[PDB]
């Protein structure tokens, strides 16, 4: 693709979000890059309005897939690139097991050379005093595979997994996460055999940070189809 093209140097990312969950508002703004040729993202995210209202581990999945790592044999795949610079809508319902859920809608686009990334989030359903709102959650590593398949009818694609937020009392919090992805302009895309995102991050912080933040390091390899 055109798009591809895009994305074969280090591209700087700007996130913005816009949170209510169970009428908590919040924001967040983040800023790093991404180097897609290594599928590579680093990315500091802020709290702009106080202290978080739902754990940082909540929001990773929310918070630019345009930039994994797709194996040249997997090149035609690669709905994300292809869909810029327009851009696409990303849509996910997160289902917290036994708790509330997240709906998120995002729009991922070039702005000049900046890949940005516009987020709503919608919670609603969650116990004050779950794994959730009630903090409850680690802040170990993420990884997984998030399993891509075409959507003709959209002219997009849909996705699919599960994470396992591991919990303070040795147990584990699942959020099932269903997704979809549209491209903004009217012209074609990749539409892919089915496959995935093997993804996996870290998060740390900013020593010299005294805002509530989350610095995030994650790499994103599409894989599961063989040469
Ligand atoms: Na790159």
């Amino acid at each position: 693709s055109k798009g591809e093209e895009l994305f074969t140097g280090v591209v700087p990312i700007l996130v913005e979000l816009d949170g209510d969950v169970n009428g908590h508002k919040f924001s967040v703004s983040g800023e790093g890059e991404g180097d897609a040729t290594y599928g590579k993202l680093t990315l500091k995210f802020i709290c702009t309005t106080g202290k978080l209202p739902v754990p940082w581990p909540t929001l990773k999945t929310t918070l630019v897939q345009c930039f994994a790592r797709y194996p040249d044999h997997m090149k035609q795949h690669d709905f994300f690139k292809s869909a810029m610079p327009e851009g696409y809508v990303q849509e996910r319902t997160i289902f917290f097991k036994d708790d509330g859920n997240y709906k998120t809608r995002a729009e991922v686009k070039f702005e000049g050379d900046t890949l940005v990334n516009r987020i709503e989030l919608k919670g609603i359903d969650f116990k004050e005093d779950g794994n959730i709102l009630g903090h409850k959650l680690e802040y170990n590593a993420i990884s997984g595979n998030v399993n891509i398949t075409a959507d003709k009818q959209k002219n997009g694609i849909k996705a699919n997994f599960k994470i396992r937020h591991n919990i303070e009392d040795g147990s584990v919090q699942l959020a099932d996460h269903y997704q979809q992805n549209t491209p903004i302009g009217d012209g074609p895309v990749l539409l892919p055999d089915n496959h995935y995102l093997s993804t996996q991050s870290k998060q740390s912080k900013d020593p010299n940070e005294k805002r509530d933040h989350m610095v995030l390091l994650e790499f994103v390899t599409a894989a599961g189809i063989t040469l």
